[PDB]
This record gives structure tokens, sequence and C-alpha cells, in this order.
């Protein structure tokens, strides 16, 4: 048998996006978007099955979000939005999500590892939940009223809670868990009707069981499904677990849930947990081998599956052995039948959503005798192609077994008897200005040389005339997408022309796509940059993008390991750094802005990834010189659990974020730490449009001397100004000097 965990929900040239956004614009109604969205669905179903896929899913289509999805099941909706009882519908629904004109929307935070976020429940005490919302059963009959019968997915009742989060007020000392009671009566009713409307399997996600849990949380699962396990009889019941490996304790407790039947494994991420089950599994339990990497973008290793899928068989076989996504497709892109620039060969090389629903039969065929052997012919051959092509291993992938010189610490000179050049080079006032890299934009027609400066020129004859400005910036005009610029201008960069993915509502992003040996044959930054420094008689922030983000933010090759490639990248970035070097530019400016992006969701994984996390970085500026003063740039308020990272990457002056933040989280580096180096964290909000004060600024700017050691102290905004008008910017930017001038001026 065949399953999907998971389905995109923008449609494969993002039709909901826009009908989405639509509804809220104001130019169109429910009706028109209900219209959209069960058309949507319906083609994703009948897309579905038409392939042989056994276990369809139904309900992990969404409006917004999967876990509101379920807070609106529960009827756990806030206060402030004024519920007051019924079906929830798209008010209600969409404030959560987006807010409205007079309440403000609910918070969002990162999905597991992901690059999706969801909308974090606000429990607590008092809040009376309700069956709210028939989605699930609603949404299975619609399927069954088309002729295909679905598995509803359920967000399961604890990770649920584990997830969600104690709204303000409720007391510090207060479990979410202690709401399994209030919540699970409600699950049952959902649970209920689905019986009732015919579902003969069920599938409720509980994900957090790959997170390292305490026995006391483990426990918490076993007496949910204790007491839903009445409930459940007469139905298979398949929890599904994903992004990780089940640590061996959670093994015991989920293997041993009540009413659950069958049991969903990401393999791909997850193969350790096949030890746990090659050393025991329950009797007539089903196993979902999920294999087919819903994460990623690459082929499948057919033959590999099936190895993999067949020792399973092993195990079991017995026909309770079923082929899966190793998550939700909503991590990957849609159809690749719709990747028509990127030539032959390099397509051959990869598959989306709709391409991996197939491959999960022609797998599941193949563990039942009917492997077409058409597609094991073309996908060897595929796998031979890229494992062979030029286009992927190099010679660059030779400049590595170098960088086992030890390690890459920017020679010796320690960043305090380096500042002492840097600054000698370049007599800067204490609490020097800044900007980030980017800059607001104007009419913006999407020669070139002609106009490009016209428009950094003024970029810049703004930043000198305008509030000083220790240190401009050329503002990225010729970027758009600060990780695809890079990657235009690379070795193994490929771009895909509908391959998106969901970020966040309506909203998505293209990754660029990384198959091969990353490497910089020419100068990238430089010319810009160079141009820019020549304009005037100030300090210039040459501008890059760190090696992690770069990798974070793209579809990396699942054939080595991350930071191998990631290094190959930090290896190319050397150059742009040791040429706007060469080039003359003084001060330099590296970012990352996804560098705990990357982070294991297994703790005892975290050490290794900001390892090569952070070398990396290193290996960016490695061979610069002394008086050649660098900046790195982080989007992210607390390092409080990374602060040790932060002092490895070894920048002469780290530009964070804060802006919302305390004057006090600053003494993470003042203490047991003593960082001792520039450090400029934001004191401007750029993603509130409103204007601050230079009142407002000079204080926290005041209650940083106090907390930091001004005398290191730089005054920078929160990140780039690309999105805040200049009306926005302009008097808001100026009022930020002015208070590094009085401060000074004591
Ligand atoms: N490589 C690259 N990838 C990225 C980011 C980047 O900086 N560069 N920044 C990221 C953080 N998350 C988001 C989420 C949504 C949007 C967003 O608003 N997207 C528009 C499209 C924006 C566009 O024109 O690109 C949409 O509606 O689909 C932007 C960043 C994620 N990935
Ligand atoms: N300084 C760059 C990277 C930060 S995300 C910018 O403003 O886009
Ligand atoms: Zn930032
Ligand atoms: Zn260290």
């Amino acid at each position: 048998a065949s399953h999907i965990v998971g389905y995109p929900r923008m449609g494969p040239k993002r039709e909901l996006k826009f009908a989405l956004e639509s509804f809220w614009d104001g130019k169109s109604t429910a009706e028109d978007l209900q219209k959209v969205s069960a058309d949507l669905r319906s083609s994703i179903w009948k897309q579905m099955s038409a392939a042989g896929t056994k276990f369809i899913p139904s309900n992990t289509f969404a409006h917004y979000d999967q876990v509101l999805d379920t807070t609106a099941m529960l009827g756990a909706v806030p206060p402030r939005y004024g519920y007051t009882g019924g079906e929830i519908g798209l008010d209600v629904y969409f404030s959560m999500a987006r807010g409205n004109a007079s309440v403000p929307a609910m918070e969002m935070t990162k999905w597991f590892d992901t690059n999706y976020h969801y909308i974090v429940p606000e429990l607590g005490p008092e809040v009376n939940f309700s069956y709210a919302s028939h989605k699930a059963v609603n949404e299975y009959k619609e399927a069954k009223a088309l002729g295909v019968d679905t598995v509803p997915v359920l967000v399961g009742p604890v990770s649920y809670l584990l997830l969600s989060k104690a709204a303000k007020g409720v007391d510090k000392s207060f479990e979410l868990l202690s709401l399994l009671p209030k919540i699970l009566p409600i699950y049952k009713e959902v649970i209920t009707e689905l019986k009732a409307a015919g579902a003969t399997w069920i599938q409720l996600d509980e994900p957090v069981l790959v997170m390292d849990l305490e026995g006391q949380k483990l426990q918490a699962f076993t007496g949910a499904y204790a007491e839903l396990e009445s409930t459940l009889s007469g139905l298979n019941v398949l929890v599904e677990t994903y992004f990780a490996d089940i640590p061996a304790e959670a093994y015991k407790t989920l293997t041993s849930l009540k009413g659950v039947t069958a049991f969903g494994f990401d393999l791909v991420r997850g193969t350790k947990t096949l030890d746990l089950v090659k050393a025991g599994f329950p009797e007539g339990k089903y196993l979902f081998a999920g294999v087919v990497d819903g994460r990623n973008i690459w082929a499948n290793d057919f033959a590999a599956s099936l190895s993999t899928l067949q020792a399973l068989e092993g195990i079991v076989g017995k026909d309770k052995l079923v082929v899966s996504t190793s998550c939700s497709l909503l991590h990957t892109a849609v159809d690749l039948i719709n990747e028509t620039k990127l030539d032959d060969e390099i397509k051959s090389w990869m598959a989306f959503a709709a391409q991996k629903v197939v491959e999960v039969n022609a797998l599941a065929k193949a563990l039942a005798g009917q492997k077409d052997e058409a597609l094991f012919s073309a996908n060897a051959a595929a796998l031979a192609s890229r494992r062979s092509s030029p286009r992927v291993t190099n010679e660059g992938v030779q400049k590595a077994a170098a960088a086992l010189k030890g390690s890459d610490h920017r020679r010796a000179t320690n960043v305090s008897a380096r500042l002492d050049a840097q600054q000698k080079k370049l007599n800067l006032p204490i609490l020097p200005t800044t900007t980030i890299g980017s800059f607001p934009q104007t009419v913006e027609l999407r020669e070139d040389y002609v106009k490009a400066i016209k428009e950094e020129i003024k970029k810049v004859v703004d930043l000198q005339e305008e509030l000083d400005i220790d240190v401009l910036v050329h503002g990225e005009p010729e970027r758009n997408d600060m990780v695809e610029y890079f990657g235009e201008q690379l070795s193994g960069f490929a771009f895909t022309a509908n391959g998106w993915v969901q970020s966040y509502g309506s909203r998505c992003v293209k990754p660029p796509v990384i198959y091969g040996d990353v490497s910089r044959p020419k100068a990238m930054t430089v010319f810009w940059s160079a141009m820019a420094q020549s304009m005037t008689s100030r300090p210039m922030k040459g501008m890059l993008t760190g090696p992690v983000t770069i990798l974070n933010w793209s579809f990396v090759r699942n054939d080595q390991p991350r930071h191998e490639t990631c290094y190959q990248i930090a290896l190319a970035i050397k150059d742009e750094v040791e040429d706007l070097e060469k080039g003359g530019i003084g001060v330099i400016q590296i970012d990352e802005a996804a560098l705990r992006e990357g982070l294991p969701l297994r703790k005892s994984e975290h050490a290794f990834y900001l390892d090569w996390a952070v070398h990396s970085f290193r290996i960016t500026n490695c061979g610069v010189q002394d008086s050649t003063q660098i900046h790195t740039h982080m989007c992210y308020s607390h390092f409080n659990d990374i602060i040790h990272s932060i002092i490895d990457m070894d920048a002469d002056v780290i530009t964070i974020e804060n802006s919302r933040s305390d004057e006090k989280l600053l003494s993470v580096f003042r203490e047991g730490v003593k960082y001792g180096a520039g450090i400029g964290p934001g004191v401007y909000d750029i993603h509130s449009p409103r204007i601050p004060s230079s009142e407002e600024i000079a204080d926290r700017v005041n209650k940083m001397l106090a907390v930091l050691e001004q005398n290191i102290l730089w005054v920078n905004p929160d990140c780039g100004l690309k999105t805040r008008k200049y009306t926005e910017v302009k008097p808001a930017l100026k009022n930020m000097v002015d208070a590094a001038k009085l401060i000074r001026s004591q």
C-alpha cells in the first residue's frame, strides 16, 4: 500500500496564494474563495488516487495553518477576538491568522526545524474549549462524495498542547499538559463523527515524540491514547512522527500507545530509528516507511528504497508495511512539470511533490511484484548521470583536503590586538553609526550601468549628508534576493521556474538549488562595492552573505553532508572578501541571518551544527588583514543559548538584532563570557514603519553603555531598510545619529 503524509495547499501555480490575498484585499468574497479551495482540494485527491495512492490524506489542506486549523477545532480562540461560540468561519479564522484593524494577530513561530512557521496557540486554565470547526469531518465527506476515501489527518492532542503556549496572566507554573482533559473530549467527538461518516482510518500527527522529551511528558502521551482507546475501537490509527529519529524512550511509549495500530517513521532524517525497530516492534502493527524525502527536491534512490523497504518487509511485510513520504510534502514544491527553463539532465535529477506522490507507488508496486521496470531503468540512469556528470564533482572539491589544515581561526592577532590596527587605518568616533545592508526602493524598472549608479550615488550622496554615519553602505540595489544574487553568480546553483514552497499564510519562497560543488570563478561584489567607495571619504561596508545562510535557504544536495557543501561555499566567499580587500574596501560586513535555522532538533546534535557553521564563517575572513575590519550580521534577539558560538566567529564588530528586547540581556557578553569586540545591537525597529525618537534611542543607547562596555559599542538599525519607505527611514535614521552625538558629548 502507498501513503502520503501531507500535501502542499497552495496550488501548482500558487492558486490559493492569490485567492487568499484576494479575499483579504476585499476584491472577492467567501463563496469565490471557497469555490477555489474546494476546487483545488478536489484536484489533489483526484490527482493522488489516480496514481494508486492507497492512503490519501484529507484535512492537510489549510486556509493558513494546520495548528490553527486545530485551534479552531477546539474552539480555543483568544479573548481579544470576541468569539461567542458556534461554527468558526472565515471571520474569526483569518482574524487569529492575520489580525484585523483593531486587534493584533496571534504569534507565529517556526515549525520544528523547517522553513515553515505555524500559529502557536495561546492556552491557559480559563479557555472554554468546544467543537468549533467541522473542517475534518466536512472534508472527509467532500472527498468521499467525489469517489475517493481519505485518512483524516489530525494534530495529536498532546503534541498540540506541547506546541502551544500559556497566554498572558497564566502563572508561570501552569503546565500546558494539564489541559489534556479539556481537549481530549473534543478529539473524541471529532473522531466519532469521522467513524460515523465512514472513516476506517485516522491519523494523529504527534511529531513532538521526535523531540527530547522527559519521561513525565512521554508518559503524557500514554494517558491520552489510553483515554482515547474506546473511541478508537474499530478503526486503524496511524500515529505520524517526522523530521528526526525517535529516542529509545519515545519508541517505547509510542509502540505501546493504545488503539494505535500503525506507526509513521521518517526514515530519511530518522533512519536511526531503524535500529530500535530492528530490535523490537509490536506484532500486527503497521509500519509506514517514510523513505521518499518529502522535504527536499531530488529524485529518490529507488534501488536503495527497495533494499530498506524489503528488509522492513523482513520484520513484517505480512502486509503491514506501507511506503510513505518521510514527512508532509508541504515542505517540498508541487509540480516539477512546470520546470521548463531547467535543462533536461538536471530536472532528470529532481522530483517535486506530485512527482514524489508517484514514486511512493513505483516503490509500492515494486514491493508487490509490479515493478514498472521502465521507472527504475530511468531512475537508476538519472542516478548514474548525477554521480558521474562533471557538472557535479570538481577540483574545487580538492581545495577541501587542505581545509583539514587544522581549524581556520583568523591569524592569531587576538581581536583585541587587532582592533588597534583597524582603528588606526580609520579613526572613527566612539559609538560609530551605520546601517545593515539594504535600502528602500523607488520607481524600480524591472544601459544598466548608467542607471545603476544614478541610484547608488544617491544612496550615498544621502548617507553622507544624512546623519554623517561613520560607515556607509551601497544599499544593495543590484541585488533582489541576497541569497539568489550570489547563487546566479555561482557554480553549484541552478534555479527553478515554479519551484515554490510555503513559508506562512499566503507567503512562500523559491529557494535556489545547490546541485553541485560551489565555486566563484569570477568576482561578484567588488565592482559595485568599489564603485561605491570612491564616491565618499568614509568607511564603506562591503556586503556579503555568509555561507551558512546561503546553505540553509536553498535546496542543498542529499548526496554529501551539509557542512561539506557549506564549506565549499565558505571557500568561494573567502575570495570576494580578499577582493573587496584588494579592491580597497576597508570595513566589510558578512551576514548570517539564518545561522540558528539549521539547528538540529536533537540536542546532542546542536554542538556539531554550530561547529561547522561558525567555522565556515571564519573560513571566509581568515585570510584578511589586521587593518581590515569585519562585521557579521545575524537576525536574532536571542543568543543566550548560543552566546559562545558568537564568541568563536571572531568578528571585530558583530551586529545582531534587538529593538524590542532588554538592555540587560546584553550581559550575556559581559558575564562569564567577556566578549571584548565591537558589538552592535539594533536601536530602531524596521518592521515597525513608525519612526523612533532621538530621545528614545540615546537612552537605550545609554542602557547599552551601562550593560555592555561602551568602548566597542556600535549604533546601527535592526536590519536592512529594504522594506521601509524613505519617509519612514529618513527622519528615523537621522535620530539614531543625534543620539550618539549627545551621548558622546559628555
Ligand atoms: N533565498 C532566500 N530564501 C529565504 C529568505 C531570503 O531572504 N532569501 N528569507 C526567508 C524568511 N521567510 C520569508 C517568508 C515569506 C516571505 C514573502 O513575503 N514572500 C513573498 C514573495 C517574496 C519575493 O518576491 O521573493 C510571497 O508572498 O511568496 C519572505 C521571507 C526564507 N527564505
Ligand atoms: N543586510 C542584508 C541581509 C540581512 S537579512 C539585508 O538587509 O537584506
Ligand atoms: Zn537582520
Ligand atoms: Zn568554542
